[PDB]
């Protein structure tokens, strides 16, 4: 089964080609995931200089197949069921009173490595706003539970959740996520009952890293059934 591919530690590679208000950037990430613990340890670097947007706004875009689905919920794990062929993950992220990200990604196995290749398009961002102005706290932000629902029409799922970024000096910048995932292959997948993913993240910095970067720790676990 697809879940058998996640029994141990799996290496991860991430690639993101971004474009925000016509300003292009590129991020390369790598690390490992341990679905048994819903644990992700990843590091991301910008290869194109300082990012035009804050790192926290890219976290959700930069591998939910590593969520821990407890034994009693494994029937509802769409992400692993679509492996190894993978799935397309599309999102529209509305930043309240600001621009929006539109993202399309392929999450699939290349060899023994889980790969996440992303194309991101951002438009309508305010130069004097919280995003382009880099006013979002690096760890001052909390992510609501990722509420997942089946999308039988497309043999996939949909997800909805808000990310709440603390603004430096006060305030919260909301990011409304609208998500859709579709399998790449034709094989049968697991269409889940309503549930959610509980997430916990920690951003940090590598003191040896010279490039604009983000060290990333995440725990993600399924619940709600």
């Amino acid at each position: 089964k697809g879940e058998e591919l996640f029994t141990g530690v799996v290496p991860i590679l991430v690639e993101l080609d971004g474009d925000v208000n016509g300003h292009k950037f590129s991020v390369s990430g790598e690390g490992e995931g341990d679905a048994t613990y819903g644990k992700l340890t990843l590091k991301f670097i910008s290869t194109t200089g300082k990012l035009p947007v804050p790192w926290p706004t890219l976290v959700t875009t930069l591998v939910q197949c590593f969520a821990r689905y407890p034994d009693h919920m494994k029937r509802h794990d769409f992400f692993k069921s679509a492996m190894p062929e993978g799935y397309v993950q599309e999102r529209t992220i509305f930043f309240k009173d600001d621009g929006n990200y539109k993202t399309r990604a392929e999450v699939k196995f290349e060899g023994d490595t889980l790969v996440n290749r992303i194309e991101l398009k951002g438009i309508d961002f305010k130069e004097d706003g919280n995003i382009l102005g880099h006013k979002l706290e690096y760890n001052g932000w909390c992510g609501d539970n990722v509420y997942i629902t089946a999308d039988k029409q497309k043999n996939g799922i949909k997800a909805n959740f808000k990310i709440r970024h603390n603004i430096e000096d006060g305030g919260v910048q909301l990011a409304d996520h609208y998500q859709q995932n579709t399998p790449i292959g034709d094989g049968p997948v697991l269409l889940p009952d309503n549930h959610y993913l509980s997430t916990c993240s920690k951003l940090s910095k590598d003191p040896n890293e010279k490039r604009d970067h983000m060290v990333f720790l995440e725990f993600v676990t399924a619940a709600g059934i």
